[PDB]
């Protein structure tokens, strides 16, 4: 059993800045990932692989919006669900005692429906468009966490750190917080872009 679940969702804003996007980004966060995982050394590709069956309805709606395969374009996105397998196959494999995959991504969509880290920044006065330390970033997001997030930067251009992910994490049956392993991936000595 792992000792934990990190969601990851992604600053869209960001995420097509530093890589190649086919879909328009959301003004908005959205899912990047479900990790089941471990503080010691990184759980992946769990045996055996799961099966992958394409989602349809309402389920399909819902991903597609909460989980937008930002990387691909609309059509391909929701008929082939290349990004939503790739995530089931290499972390949702991780948790399959407690999940099956209609409960992974339902967990997924209910855990981000439990935030709104857009307002949540707001109401801290931490909004798109300038730059804040990560510790005022960090403290804003704990307050919705309770326990330690992760903040996540990404440096697009060398010495500009941006705001990039966040990961919040729960206990194994999602039923408590838990704290997030600290990525120490953000320059501390310079502020961090929060990338309209
Ligand atoms: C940016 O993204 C965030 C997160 O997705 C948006 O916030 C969420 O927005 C949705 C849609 O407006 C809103 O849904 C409504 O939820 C309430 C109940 O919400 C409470 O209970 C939830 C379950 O216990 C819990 O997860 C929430 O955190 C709240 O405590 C329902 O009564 C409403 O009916 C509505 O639900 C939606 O109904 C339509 C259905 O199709 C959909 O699946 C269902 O979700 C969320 O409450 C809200 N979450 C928060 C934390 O506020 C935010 O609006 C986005 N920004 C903008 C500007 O759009």
């Amino acid at each position: 059993d792992f000792e934990y679940l990190q969601l990851v969702l992604t600053w869209p804003a960001s995420f097509c800045y530093a890589n190649h996007c086919e879909r328009i980004a959301p003004n908005n966060f959205t899912i990047h990932g479900l990790w089941p995982d471990n503080v010691k050394t990184r759980l992946h590709n769990c045996k055996p692989k799961p099966t992958y069956s394409y989602f349809t309805g309402k389920m399909l709606n819902d991903l597609d919006k909460h989980w937008m395969q930002l990387k691909f374009e609309q059509d391909y996105g929701r008929t082939e669900q290349p990004s939503w397998k790739y995530q089931y196959i290499k972390h949702g494999s991780c948790c399959q005692k407690r999940y099956n995959q209609n409960t992974y991504f339902g967990l997924a969509l209910r855990l981000k429906d439990k935030f709104d880290l857009l307002r949540t920044l707001q109401t801290h006065r931490i909004i798109p468009g300038s730059s804040y330390t990560f510790q005022d970033i960090f403290d804003a997001i704990k307050t919705v966490s309770q326990e330690n997030p992760d903040i996540k930067c990404a440096e697009v251009t060398k010495g500009t750190p941006e705001l990039y992910e966040i990961g919040i994490c729960f206990t194994p049956n999602a039923d408590s917080m838990f704290r997030c392993p600290q990525s120490d991936t953000c320059d501390k000595t310079a502020k961090v872009l929060f990338r309209r």
